């Protein structure tokens, strides 16, 4: 599964194969994004920025539209998943959509409620540098500081 | 972070910087071995075989030095464990060796003991493809089939 030089062909013609007899399977990969703000609304916000900023640069995104994603939880921690997972589905399903930039524009903290926009266009590998996909969303040692100068720590799955 | 064509840096420029705050933590990975044989003996010996054909085509390394490893467990799954952890080191560490193939010659399934040899030489990216660095063993999911057509499953961190 590799691309070798003439050199190192010539070893491998110059030797008994080896009988293989073994796969590989479940490859799998994960990182995990911290963001921060004044604000909790803020650092959810960052935390959404970082998410896309590792799928491309979104420095070269344009803000042609406007979307808006609204969402719901039980606590702050499911609250930050399902946000997480709703922007990350506008840009997997059709419209595939990126936002440039997202702005939260309020957080409920009683009832765990969340309104926010993002502004940019339709994907395209044509227009825009290819980073690494993003496969889903992961309660994996995921925290909120709901505190002076708020944080978000959370792990992402990719390829 | 990412290296891009004129037109989008065009755009960048164009529009104005998003202010970032976040940054990538922890990035990680794992892959799952699946190795199997008509022995025990063979599944084991496949499974590092295995485990270094994800570092480099072990087909590019010259049988130019033989070495030694001898483990013992408390059981078969500790056993497999320690072994693959000792072919590792030895990669990893002092001498750099990486066989082109291993042979376990024995393994003592009351007392948990085995010994094995392989055959290569000291690793090189002058000679030897890159592929992925192995970070470690792990339990995880550790699975060891000792019946007829053995075979054995074991996840590693990777990079």
């Amino acid at each position: 599964d590799y691309n070798l030089t003439e050199e190192q062909k010539a070893i491998k013609a110059k030797y008994p194969p080896v009988n293989r007899k073994y796969e590989y399977l479940d490859h799998t990969a994960a990182v995990q994004l911290h963001a921060w703000g004044d604000t909790l609304e803020e650092a959810f916000e960052q935390c959404a920025m970082a998410m896309f900023g590792y799928m491309t640069d979104t420095g070269t995104v344009e803000p042609l539209q406007t979307v808006e994603v609204e969402t719901q939880g039980d606590d702050l921690q499911s609250l930050l998943f399902h946000f997480l997972d709703e922007w990350l589905y506008k840009f997997s399903a059709d419209e595939f959509f990126i936002p440039r930039e997202v702005k939260v524009l309020s957080i409920d903290q009683r009832n765990f409620k969340l309104r926010s926009i993002g502004w940019g266009e339709e994907f395209s590998l044509s227009k825009h540098p290819q980073g690494t996909e993003v496969k889903a969303i992961t309660y994996s040692a995921m925290q909120v500081y709901n505190e002076e100068n708020p944080e978000v720590f959370v792990i992402i799955d990719i390829l």
